[PDB]
């Protein structure tokens, strides 16, 4: 080779407990590397689907840490918190699922709306009955299925 190849950012060290889940997290880099490599090499057909597999991998990460910290109980809040702060799982996403009314949720920035200045939500969060009303209100038609943000087929819990 000739030059080294390592560039990561860390703040606090992880407790020995991290060794129990050290190789499983490394496997995600090989899967993310396939979609991450397509963005720089070979990028003509099938592109949005490649990124959906990357943001979708985040769900398996929270389920892996959630399955061992909330069910297996084989880890301590310090390691579980060190992972949430060093890019491992997502507390805001696991919190939205624990809340009430979040049965059809796919991501964190793909199902949120505001009522103060502007609205930043995704169409997949809105069911078809709500989307159909918009067409009748503007004298037009409508027909959504999946959103471009991730690989979701329209998720709506209200309807
Ligand atoms: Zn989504
Ligand atoms: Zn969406
Ligand atoms: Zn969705």
């Amino acid at each position: 080779g000739g030059s080294p190849r390592i560039k990561t950012r860390r703040s606090k060290p992880a407790p020995d407990g991290f060794e129990k889940i050290k190789p499983t997290l490394t496997d995600f880099e090989i899967q993310l590397r396939d979609a991450q490599k397509d963005k720089s090499s070979k990028l003509a057909a099938k592109s949005n689907e490649q990124l959906w597999e990357i943001m979708q991998l985040h769900h398996q990460r929270s389920r892996y840490i959630y399955t061992l910290y909330y069910k297996r109980k084989a880890i301590s809040k310090d390691l579980y918190d060190w992972l949430i702060k060093e890019k491992y799982a997502d507390k805001l996403l696991i919190a939205k699922w624990r809340k009430t009314g979040y049965e059809k949720l796919c991501c964190l920035r793909c199902i949120q709306k505001n009522e103060t200045n502007n609205g930043s939500t995704c169409i997949c969060r809105v069911p078809r009955a709500q989307l159909e009303e918009e067409a009748r209100k503007k004298g037009t038609q409508v027909s959504f299925h999946q959103c471009v943000h991730c690989g979701c087929r329209g998720c709506a819990s209200t309807d």
